[PDB]
């Protein structure tokens, strides 16, 4: 008996296969990068509109500057002269919780609320009472009538070619409420990922509602964030190398020593 | 003074910027994946030919199945209960040597080769003389009989599409003179992507020769392997996870034990 | 105000202090790898038996063999012309849960089952009723009549220097119950270093419970085996280099390809 | 036939064996973590002294703060919420060339030097000729008449018990001419740590020459202080979650944006 199983790609053959799909009928089918991963990740011949889709999220997630932990992170790795991979990594270990976990958190949170039937307001009154934050709500300086250009990007491509968006709309009359209080409370774009790409793998036509929850559950969107902020990783890694920057000390008036 | 420098992207505005162009014109001006890891990893706004050619490179390095060393990682890694970035990690530690370093390998020596002015025959004579294998070239199956597809996709996309490809002419040569002694000798998927980067690079009409020959140094090729190969490697993650499977543990039978 | 806060190293003035004690009277009180442990970990001056019985921990847990999770991606890894970093990590990532993870699962399986005052036999009947199986309990070939010479080393030197082992007597009571029903449910080389850790931050004296509690809850143990597996890690890294063992390509009669039709 | 080949670890009997050692007989024999690590990195079983001079490598390499480049990186992989294996090995990957890279760049230069026969002086106007700084000197504060007191430690430890110190000699005499004019270009613990581990190596008796110089080449000094430091950062990660730091953001005051024109 075989100690391996695998159901993604198969490379013993004359033509290497993505999940049942010959590497020539995935160019020949225009699938791109989008389809590829719905091959590999899910193995299912997504639509068109979920192929782009999950394209703009690895678009928008792509970088999000220097000074996050993973970017930082980085950059010290490539500044102690390591190779490529090993900086990438140093940076990729820092994602899974407070940095880059909020697209999962969003999904599940979101999708938890509206699957047990709880109406916006109470939600929201709910959280409020037990003092617990809503995932994916919330903006250091975005607010509802001076949006983040990537929610309203993603938002405008997902409701126009979405069969629908049932979590979306939930999430967007949460916004309404939490805007009506303090204007910066608006729909972040992890929040918009989270319960888009739930709407997605929901409504698509490709996914029983199990499967559905079953890839929300062991991490497709840690995957997205994972896989999307590895571009703007390497670019750093690339940047630091190219601005010939060195070793990297942080200094001691910005640590506080309290030692026994 | 700032103890840090970076050039990529610029996150402290009222819209996310990625190498001067705004994040709504990114998508205005359709760059896809490929236009955004033009404007992250090399701070141009390249043309669509060379856009949709990098995404081809991610497309068909994605995945090439679970026996190769990193997939193999990630899977064991997976199997013992790990998260997706620890697992995906695992994985990529193995890349840039003997796994996944051969896209590198042969556009530095076939870029050096075409660069000394030394013509196709003398170069192979050159490396039969020395003892040196020439890096992305030779098959285990494919043959100058039995053309590997991934090699085709990318050379007829190439041909029809890019200005000049005077380093893939040049490695063209290289595989006529190799193939007709031993024809299992062809130009390799990875002596392919090597090679048409190079001349994506140097004649796409964004970068001087310097900044090409540069970037190709720092590790490019590492990073489009490294972003291509881990959609494959979250794809075993994953596969892993839903299949269920338990800890790994390696057959004795198959380790030899020659302690003292 | 500062962005960074440390307990651990001072490194500032012209000697290095480890959790206040300089350098060179870490050497003169011959405090040595687990004392220096003890320090950078806790921030205490442990007392020497248990100094000592960090470094046993290590030293019992520095290898377990190539085909292991951790050891065999190391391997490949090596194989893979990689340098020492890369391998190491490759195999550390494996750590933590399946593998590496029952010597932090038993201390906290067993320190709640004490805890609650519940008595051995009743845990076991509360185990077997949930369907739960016992972190730290089994063995694939040891037994009640065939000990893991490991276990004894360490319960030999615990029993011979620890002031108490209410934690190690739980267990071990829990041990003679299930090797009534089966011989192999014997208590593992993990459950006797996850009870064994326990009861030395309860019992040493330089720690309050709460402060033992929050170690073990924040993954001392997970710690101790990271640390102690590097050894051999490592190990099997420079090995791999030496035997000139070329790149690794796993079989493909060993895997089963179910990819849809 | 077997796909694997390993020398270090048998699991398979009744006991497990580091390096043809009985677990039993290595506690028995009273090796200490020196002596596994004999066993299992170099498959001998060292003389005690080497067994404790490793020992005292790993003490003196275990923490050096958080500021440095891999205990910077695991605080804040810790301070991201991440657990102990991923913090420990953000920080790990900073480790092999500026960072924890001297030990293996001392021993390999000043045997270098040694090997070929330059006396000290020439390598010293050698390396201020061809504008390369010597590896393993220079500290910030300490000097020839204030001595750093891990050097101190080690070096003393070392002339006392190894029946041969050449390479250490050769750098001391280095030391000599260094800070004859800088007096801050002493030996430092990387270059003690590198010099007297190949000294260690060639002359201890357990190995021959070239068993020693290729544990240096594939990276036993790079081993060493990955090894020592692992349990700094391990410490720094467990301080963090302690201290209960949050999520942590680099300031935009401290970095230069220099993107392309808009």
């Amino acid at each position: 008996p075989a100690s391996f199983m695998t159901s993604i790609c198969d490379e013993r053959g004359q033509e290497l296969i993505y999940a049942g799909m010959p590497i020539t009928e995935v160019f020949k089918e225009e699938m791109g990068i989008g389809g590829v991963l719905g091959l590999l990740w899910f193995q299912k011949r997504l639509p068109k509109y979920s192929c782009q889709f999950i394209e703009m999220c690895l678009m928008v997630t792509a970088d999000h500057g220097p000074a996050v932990s993973g970017a930082h992170n980085t950059i010290i790795c490539a500044r102690a002269g390591k190779d490529l991979v090993s900086s990438l990594t140093s940076g990729l270990l820092t994602i899974g919780d407070r940095f880059g976990g909020a697209l999962d958190a969003a999904a599940k949170m979101f999708s938890k609320a509206f699957d047990s039937g709880i109406i916006p307001m109470e939600f929201v009154n709910k959280m409020k009472k037990e003092g617990k934050l809503i995932m994916g709500i919330g903006h250091r300086v975005k607010s509802i009538n001076n949006p983040d250009m990537r929610v309203q990007i993603l938002k405008d491509y997902v409701r126009q070619h979405f069969p629908a968006t049932p979590l979306l709309d939930y999430a967007l009359e949460v916004e309404k409420i939490t805007t009506s209080k303090k204007p910066n409370l608006i729909l972040n774009v992890d929040g918009l990922i989270g319960v888009a790409f739930v709407d997605m793998l929901r409504n698509c036509g490709s996914f029983t509602r199990e499967e559905a929850d079953e890839y929300i559950d062991i991490g497709a969107l840690n995957g997205i964030f994972v896989l999307g902020r590895s571009m703007g990783f390497i670019g750093h890694y690339l940047d630091q190398k190219r601005l010939k920057q060195g070793l990297y000390r942080h200094p001691w008036d910005d640590i506080s020593y309290v030692l026994p």
